[PDB]
């Protein structure tokens, strides 16, 4: 009758469909690439359409490619990238602009009338965030003045609002659903977390008009059902890394994983108590291990592979992300070379807008390889930038910290990696844990499953990663990166 | 009979030779490049004999692909490059040491200890120059001491030291003579400029014996004759720049070429006067219209068509330094990059030996070509930021800029650089311009002429180029120019 369960995952760079049985073996995966927007220099847009489209792709092309039908598939779970803003006529369903990606920094202006209003500690006090164009309340508004009558059918409740799983869905559902489930929420900069609620302060000040707004929900909770057919269940939601972090069964108090993709994604469960960062870092909504809520302290890296996919495709020092590994191995060391990241600003823990990308301490005998090698190691940096803070904020010591992603796959990277944290990093056995995550939810909102103890086996370690450099190396390097980065802070010009 | 003049030429990369007539046509090049040492990072040397064989090549190379003999030629002019350090056994002939280019940065220590000492104003005041590992004050010593014997021969007149013209002389001479001429000289840091002579001050702060030093002359004069047989002169020497100013015919108060090679030189003509840099520039000795003692206003840039190189031999990026303008126009504008050509620190008019070359304003939609692009930009926002000072020293207002070098062929080049400059640009007829002021200078001691006025017709101007920017625009971008070299500056810890 119903053997599986299909993930859904809509990522920063492509759409994913994956499949999966009660053993939750990964069945099948589709999975189409879709066009990066920057209109212009530290802008990032996506295409709603192309988004929801290439969305709608995987669905199938998995589904058809296993000769499995709607109705093998008990739900849907769906998780999505993280603080992205859309905005569409409803009667129409269509987008009165383009997705706002979050790492897209145009709401900087903004974000500083926001700083000189004193609003940094409700900011802080009520949605766990930071002043930031990272998250959506300003992207929101951006748009708003941006459309012509926007606030007013805004308020007519013409318009509507939503993340990329809002869309989803409402994209599913033809129009049935108009929700969102709280880690997402948790996003916005509107939505009070002690309160599991839009927050009026934040609606005014940034002038968001309250009939845009999406229902908010519990991530593992049935929201309605598709025609796939044959109607099929959604009975998940997460943001992609809480969705990580639970595949990655983080589910109790200090628990942290890192995640290696587009960017960074340090996350550490903090139970049923929200922890303030004192050190630049996130307090967000996460999940117990039912599905409830539960809260995280979270650093958010902006570049990481996505660094590589530059190297290949603009730069085009490489055909492979694949291949960094070799040419980086080719060289001995970086040959003092240091690279920063910062396409889209900076981020935490430093939260700089205006840093740009860059790269130091060339001499005449670097080599594309060094470049290589820095771009990789960079990734490296920035985790630890975070991690120490997360021990600051935590007051822990994590004698290991679990990965996973994409990168993972680079041994030199995760080498490399452990030997500037000086701890041992863990390479779980399987691969997709945000969508064992999103999965997990939404069979667990389902009867599909009904504990995690069941699902708890996957957690097999398969490398295990130890420190091979001494206290100075490490110190040493940290220090010039740490020099490299004040050197990139304040390079845009407000 | 004697239709010919010859001009040898000694660069930083290979050895040349060129023929000419009495229309000064240029009859024929003949040359072979050679290789350069890298002992170590920062370090560089060439091999004094291959330099030599090299030279020689070219010469013969040449006669005999012309059916020219001994006899149609009068003279022999000749240059080379600039800071380049020799010292060999004289009975021997050899050279104990291999050479030591310009270039090179290992006087690093040496020129802090001077530092210290108080002698700035002592060189600034009597060399013209100021404290670096550029000039071979500081190299002769670094040799000096690392050669056992070395000092005592040295002193015993049993060593020998000379520049490349030097050297080459001694050479093509045998052992007859042993001269340079005062360009040249006012180069090592170590002769007085108001004085036309050695510094004993220098000479015993540099800890250098009298002995090995040659006879200093004028760049336009009978030096004495090679046996190429049958008895050929040599009536040139001046240094490849005040050699090419020569050429250039810049023989004038207030006169100035810009030259783009494998860095870049600007020099304006002081006339019979040796004026202060207030401003990080040089005074150096040039030529005046007979091959006397002249003044000028220097700003030596060290990397330029190095920096193109590098994207071609090390980067990659590029196959021909002569690709980059079609990749460069590929692109409408820099995206907001920039590049630091400080792959050996900077030079003039900062003079930072610790700036390490850098990119900049890293943007996830930057690509290789916005790169390739900067990396030219580069080239002139450098010799802007020269050409300020050298205005503000020398008082004056260029309202045309007279270039030479490789790089003048690059059109997107020289029409941005009019553009950044906001004055008009002007590319000579002809294009070796340094062979040429070293075959007049010859040809003249030699009175194979008689003045300047009847070459004063290869002075013709192939190419104008004007500004075609508004004033925004402009110091629009040669802002961010400087916001990044500040970033270089100060980059190696001392
Ligand atoms: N061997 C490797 N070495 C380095 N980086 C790699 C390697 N293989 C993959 N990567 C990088 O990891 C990321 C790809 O895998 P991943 O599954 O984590 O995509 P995702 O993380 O799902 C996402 F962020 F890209 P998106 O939000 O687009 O889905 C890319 O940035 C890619 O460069
Ligand atoms: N078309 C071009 N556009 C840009 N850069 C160019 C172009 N052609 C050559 N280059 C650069 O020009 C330089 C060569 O200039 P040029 O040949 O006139 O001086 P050269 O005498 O050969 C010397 F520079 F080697 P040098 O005298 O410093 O030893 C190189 O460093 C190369 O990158
Ligand atoms: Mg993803
Ligand atoms: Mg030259």
């Amino acid at each position: 009758e119903k053997k599986y369960i299909v993930a859904l995952d809509q990522g920063t760079t492509s759409s994913r469909a994956v499949v999966m049985d009660h053993d939750a073996n990964i069945i099948s995966v589709s999975q189409r690439e879709f066009e990066q927007i920057y209109p212009k220099p530290g802008w990032v847009e996506h295409d709603p359409m192309e988004i929801w489209a290439t969305q709608s792709w995987t669905l199938v092309e998995v589904l058809a490619k296993a000769d499995i039908s709607s109705d093998q598939i008990a739900a849907i779970g769906i998780t999505n990238q993280r603080e992205t803003t859309i905005v569409w006529e409803k009667e129409t369903g269509k987008p009165i602009y383009n997705a706002i990606v979050w790492q897209c920094r145009r709401t900087a202006e903004i974000c500083e009338h926001l700083k000189r209003d004193g609003l940094e500690d409700y900011i802080r006090s009520n949605t766990g965030l930071v002043i930031d164009p990272y998250f959506s309340g300003t992207k929101v508004k951006w748009i708003l003045d941006h459309v012509e009558g926007s606030r007013e059918r805004a308020r007519r409740g013409e318009l509507l609002f939503g993340t990329v799983d809002t869309w989803l869905i409402w994209k599913m559902t033809q129009g049935r659903v108009h929700v969102t489930d709280y880690t997402n929420a948790s996003r916005t900069m509107l939505f009070n977390i002690h309160t599991l609620d839009w927050d009026d302060k934040m609606l005014e000040v940034l002038d968001i008009p309250r009939e845009m707004l999406p229902e908010v929900r519990r991530s593992s909770e049935v929201y309605g059902q598709t025609n796939i057919g044959t109607r099929i269940p959604i009975s998940g939601i997460a943001g992609d890394q809480q969705a990580a972090l639970f595949g990655q069964l983080c589910v109790k108090e200090g628990m942290a994983k890192n995640t290696y993709g587009t960017g960074c994604f340090m996350l550490m469960n903090t139970g049923e108590k929200a922890v303030k960062s004192e050190n630049g870092l996130l307090t967000t909504i996460a999940c117990g291990p039912t599905g409830e809520v539960n809260y995280a302290l979270e650093g958010a890296v902006f570049m990481a592979g996505a660094s590589i996919q530059w190297l290949r495709d603009e730069m085009k020092l490489i055909n492979d992300a694949y291949d960094s590994e070799y040419f980086a191995t080719k060289v001995q060391n970086t040959n003092g070379v240091y690279v920063v990241p910062a396409f889209t600003g900076l981020g935490a823990p430093y939260w700089d807008p205006y840093a740009r990308g860059a790269i130091f301490g060339l001499t005449r005998g670097v080599n594309a390889n060094h470049i290589i090698r820095a771009t990789l190691e960079s990734i490296a940096y920035q985790t630890r930038d975070v991690l120490e803070a997360m021990q600051a904020d935590s007051g822990i010591r994590l004698h290991a910290l679990r990965v996973d992603g994409g990168a993972v796959a680079n041994n030199f990277l995760m080498q490399f990696q452990s030997d500037i944290l000086g701890t041992r990093v863990e390479r779980p056995e399987v691969r997709e844990v945000t969508a064992l995550g999103a999965a997990y939810l939404a069979g667990l909102a389902v009867g599909f499953w009904q504990n995690l103890d069941e699902l708890q086996e996957k957690a097999v370690i398969e490398r295990e990663f130890r420190p091979g450099i001494e206290t100075t190396e490490r110190n040493y390097r940290y220090a010039g990166w740490k020099k490299a980065v004040k050197r990139a802070m304040a390079w845009e010009e407000h």
